[PDB]
């Protein structure tokens, strides 16, 4: 039956994957021959051929991406991969993909993103490390032939097993189409206390929530879990149906009707948390609050807390919770791959990034809807407003006022001369101990460096990861460089006084902001009076 053809191909050279997988211009894929074929083939050729018959791959996506899945099954089948697991209609969120790779003990998975992206995840359910990403790139630059089952067609709409007899192959090629939500919900159903949540969302004094899935993959998960299972009225979920916004959710919550709001992105499994009247829980505080109230979640009560982590530019709010506890705190470079290594070593339970990422060692990717159920679990046992919880937290731990300035499309030349001169400043033996002033506030440099991180799981040494100016009072200024160049400025000002814990943060952060711009001389090098985005 199903025939297997070998296609001669010309290898492409712009095919270096990246941390979130290969993301190139959609126009590049349609205007290039086999561009996707050689990459799906390169990914598959990383698996030793003896292992391909016992191997299963999980495929993720939104559901245009249906035809990328077809191309992936025709090359996986023809390469002797034994089985694929695909969500119904091509829909599987990557938190659900990670969950499934780990439960069924798969060799990894391929996740398709919309700009169109292709990402390969390995056996622990997390993104492929720099070795595996390099190997795909190495093979990709030299792939001269790829195999395909030209005539094979998967029915992505019918649940269950579909089998394919391959020519000159004895065992069949197997595709299993799974319900998009079942496995993910079942894992969540044991992490969390669903009866306590059903109660929090239905009935007498039910908590009123508003959830914006932003037309992404998490959409249907919201309808199955928060509405159908947990009982939230269906008006709680907007845009929960992927279709080929945070500001529109803040406006809604400024109306004051809802107790809790959240937004889920597309894309990169991020989450935004809000309280009544649009009170903003910033992501650095959010991980800290979960940390301080962690034992409301059945999962952590039963598995313990093996460690806390945050990326380096995240605020130190989470440190204040950890310093009080005998649990270690790890400070990682930006990116989520480092979190995964410490979870594989059983040293990390809860982690987060200022860039709206929150997670736990339940899987090996961020989980935006997981963070919402973590928040609602806390609201169920604390029985206070989201804002009253934050004020109680701040008054207990002090407040880490935090903001991120984004300078987009800065002049690369200036941007390099920006960092280079500033870093050269921070080596003069005088620097440490200097004092910066205005307005009658004083900050004293305690440490200053360019963040380096040695991975304890793999021995990667990640250098030049951000300039850090650390002050004796616990405040910090961090500079990072991320077509056109983006400069990121992070400001973290610690405040212990209750008379100061509840003022507007742009007001409280202005002195460090002014200090940051002077030391950096950013305006003179960027040519910029203000930043492009303030968060």
């Amino acid at each position: 039956m199903v025939k297997i053809v070998t296609v001669k191909t010309q290898a492409y050279q712009d095919q270096k994957p990246g941390t979130s997988g290969l993301r190139k211009r959609v126009k590049v894929f349609q205007s290039s021959a086999n561009y996707a074929e050689n990459f799906i083939q390169s990914i598959i050729s990383t698996v030793e051929p003896a292992q391909r018959q016992e191997a299963t791959l999980v495929v993720g996506g939104d559901g245009y991406m249906k035809e990328a899945i077809q191309l992936i099954a025709r090359i996986a089948a023809a390469n002797g991969i034994g089985r694929l697991v695909i969500g119904q209609n091509g829909i599987l969120s990557t938190p659900a993909v990670s969950c499934i790779i780990r439960k069924i003990k798969a060799i990894g998975g391929i996740i398709l993103t919309a700009d169109f992206g292709i990402k390969f995840n390995i056996s622990n359910g997390g993104p492929a490390p720099e070795a595996i990403t390099d190997k795909i790139f190495q093979i990709s630059k030299t792939i001269e032939e790829y195999a395909v089952c030209p005539d094979l067609k998967v029915d992505l709409g019918v649940l269950g097993k579909q089998q394919f007899d391959l020519e000159n192959k004895f065992k069949p090629f197997t595709v299993e189409i799974v319900d998009s939500v079942e496995a993910y919900a079942t894992m969540l159903r044991s992490i969390f206390d669903f009866s306590a949540l059903k109660e929090l969302l239905s009935g007498p004094n039910r908590l009123k929530i508003r959830i914006d899935a932003m037309h992404g993959v998490v959409g249907p998960y919201v309808k199955k879990i928060l509405c159908e299972e947990l009982g939230a009225p269906a008006n709680s979920a907007v845009n929960c149906v992927p279709l080929e916004y945070a500001a529109d959710l803040v406006e809604t919550m400024k109306s004051g009707e809802h107790d809790f709001g959240a937004a889920f992105d597309g894309d990169r499994d991020r989450n935004m948390i809000l309280g009544k009247h649009g009170f903003f829980v910033n992501p650095s505080d959010s991980v800290a609050v979960i940390a301080a109230n962690i034992f409301s979640i059945p999962y952590f009560q039963q598995t313990g807390v093996r460690g806390f982590a945050r990326s380096m530019p995240t605020s130190g709010a989470l440190d204040r919770v950890a310093s009080a506890t005998k649990i270690a705190l790890y400070e990682t470079p930006t990116g989520w791959k480092f979190f995964g290594n410490l979870m594989d070593a059983s040293k990390l339970s809860l982690c987060g990034e200022e860039s709206f990422g929150t997670g736990s060692d339940h899987i090996r990717e961020k989980d935006g809807l997981w963070a919402v159920l973590a928040w609602l679990s806390i609201l169920a046992t604390r029985k206070q407003s989201v804002e009253d919880i934050l004020k109680d937290h701040w008054q207990k731990y002090g407040r880490n006022f935090f903001t991120r300035y984004d300078y987009e499309e800065v002049e690369a030349e200036g941007a390099n001369k920006m960092m280079k001169d500033l870093e050269a400043l921070m080596f003069d033996r005088s620097f440490v101990g200097k004092q910066f002033s205005a307005n009658d506030k004083v900050y004293t440099v305690e440490k200053a460096d360019n963040f380096e991180y040695s991975d304890p799981v793999d021995g990667s040494i990640s250098r030049n990861q951000g300039l850090r100016l650390i002050f004796t009072d616990g405040s910090r200024i961090v500079f990072r460089l991320s077509a056109g160049a983006t400069i990121r400025l992070y400001i973290d000002s610690y405040e212990k006084d209750v008379a100061k814990i509840n003022q507007d943060p742009q007001v409280m952060l202005a002195p460090l902001i002014s200090i940051a711009l002077k030391v950096s001389q950013l305006q003179e090098r960027t040519g910029r009076t203000a930043p492009t985005v303030i968060t």
